[PDB]
């Protein structure tokens, strides 16, 4: 069992160069439209309070040098959505995939695709923290960067990289420009709120570990919902709610070991630690893999 | 800090499907030549005999299919532990790219693939016993490790089988394999397995060159007592080589090798005592200093 990212070909042939004045950052070109982090349009002067609306009437098309590989796109308009700018350009992508615009949840998992001056550099996969926060792995110029689902040749694009918080950890929008989490672009001191575990990854982690052959931590007992949920208040863990039972179902039945059976478990693990054991190769339980993930 | 597998668009253009008899796995399309395992051709398994298999087969016994569209095979010779079927049409997609065989502890991004299509990208290394800690299921057989340099991708592993003890071994894309195995199923075992030390040490730097020092302390070491410890834990030996290779990341964060040397001997008498390092609460060892860099 490995951290395993989509394949990003199809994402690879979307991704273009874009610079304002003095910033260079990358865009996700699909159809007529490049899509990029609106603050792009900031300078220094601007980037602690900025007017978005003000700085973008200020703007015209030829403020935008867009760049796919060697081929300068001709940027013939310009417009704001939440923020995310949409630049229309003077010709479709032919290499445009089936995609969608997507909105993830928490605790849902999705694969980055990093890159550097529209070139792509590197592709892993994140999880959504309930805190909205992803942690990346994002240097200078990555802002652009998108994260994606592929379902049968339909791309879901759910990430597009704006910020990385004091922390090291990072902040971004849907591709409609919606901020995940309580985060806005402006250079002002921002952090993210205390995080928690994602209690239905790590049973999945868990059923994962059962698969492979290890099941060290299997017991005999079993426990309730409520008695469960006051460990995982108590550990700083996602409450586990009726709906995440049930989407470990198959799971479940694959294994015979059932929710509550292998929340027993969890909830040991809790305490005794792992009494210097390994789960699948970790000393950690591993919150990051979904039901889906390891399913797939 | 991730474990970053290459983009893999210029690899997936090259996988393909090939069957043989009842048998289906991943070909390598590039030019008019699709590389496969050559135990395609096997029923057959304990002691095949594959030049008397091979001899027995015609073009026409292999079906290549690249997505909906089939190649037709005109040809095929054997090379070492592959099959080189030539093709009527060369891929229109081939990327630049290279054959190279990698050494113990080099890291590559693995494209896995079912039925010539692909399926997910992840990174591995090439472990001290030869073998790959992978991720691969029935059918992954002719999924290639890659790494890309300059649009130029440098194919180094081609996946032919699973170890009892659930690693992976396959060859280099002329089909010698990594380490003492055989594209036989006879009792083959890999060795036993060590952390590859230069790959521990050049994550300490990154660890280092990110936030971290809380491991470092006031001791140095020689070589040689470092090496006798060292290798009490099951570590690989570190070697002049490797003390040269970490040259440029010592000079960056200003902490000799051999000091950055004794802080591991430290920690693994220690442990990390309730903290991490990077992201992980145990000892990296499949990034290497070129991966740090990057
Ligand atoms: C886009 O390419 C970069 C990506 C950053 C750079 C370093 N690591 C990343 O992920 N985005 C930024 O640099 C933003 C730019 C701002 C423009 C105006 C609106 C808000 C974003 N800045 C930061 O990410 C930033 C500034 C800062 C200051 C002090 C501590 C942390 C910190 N992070
Ligand atoms: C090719 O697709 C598969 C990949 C395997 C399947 C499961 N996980 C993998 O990586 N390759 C095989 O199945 C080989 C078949 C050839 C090997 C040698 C030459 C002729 C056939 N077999 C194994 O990988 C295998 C069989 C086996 C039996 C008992 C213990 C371990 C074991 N491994």
């Amino acid at each position: 069992f490995r951290k395993m990212a989509f394949p990003s070909g199809k994402v690879e042939s979307c991704m273009v160069q874009v610079t304002c004045g003095t910033t260079t950052l990358n865009g996700l070109w699909l159809d007529d439209v490049v899509y990029c982090p609106r603050h792009v349009i900031c300078t220094n002067t601007d980037m602690l309070n900025p007017n978005y609306e003000d700085l973008l009437i200020r703007k015209s098309n030829h403020n935008f040098l867009v760049q796919a590989g060697n081929v300068q796109l001709r940027v013939i308009g310009h417009s704001m959505q939440n923020c995310v700018l949409k630049l229309k350009v003077d010709t479709a992508n032919p290499k445009t995939p089936k995609y969608k615009f997507v909105r993830i949840q928490p605790g849902q998992t999705f694969s980055v695709l990093a890159c550097y001056n529209g070139s792509p550099s590197g592709v892993y996969q994140c999880a959504m923290r309930p805190n909205f926060t992803i942690k990346g792995s994002f240097l200078a110029g990555s802002c652009g960067s998108v994260g994606f689902n592929i379902d049968y040749d339909c791309v879901s694009f759910c990430y597009m990289h704006h910020m990385e918080l004091p922390t090291g950890v990072h902040a971004g929008t849907d591709l409609e420009g919606n901020f995940y989490g309580p985060f806005v672009d402006r250079q002002t001191a921002q952090a993210a709120g205390t995080d928690t575990t994602i209690t239905v990854n790590v049973l999945a982690w868990l059923y994962a570990a059962v698969i492979n052959g290890d099941r060290w931590f299997l017991n005999r007992f079993t426990t309730t919902l409520n008695d469960f949920n006051l460990v995982a208040m108590k550990y700083n863990y996602e409450p586990l709610t009726q709906d995440h039972v049930d989407i470990l179902g198959p799971l479940s039945a694959q294994t015979g070991i059932a929710v509550l059976d292998m929340c027993a478990s969890l909830k040991e693990l809790l305490q005794n630690g792992m009494n210097g054991r390994t789960i699948l190769g970790s000393a950690l339980l591993e919150d990051e893999f979904t039901p889906f993930d390891v399913v797939r």
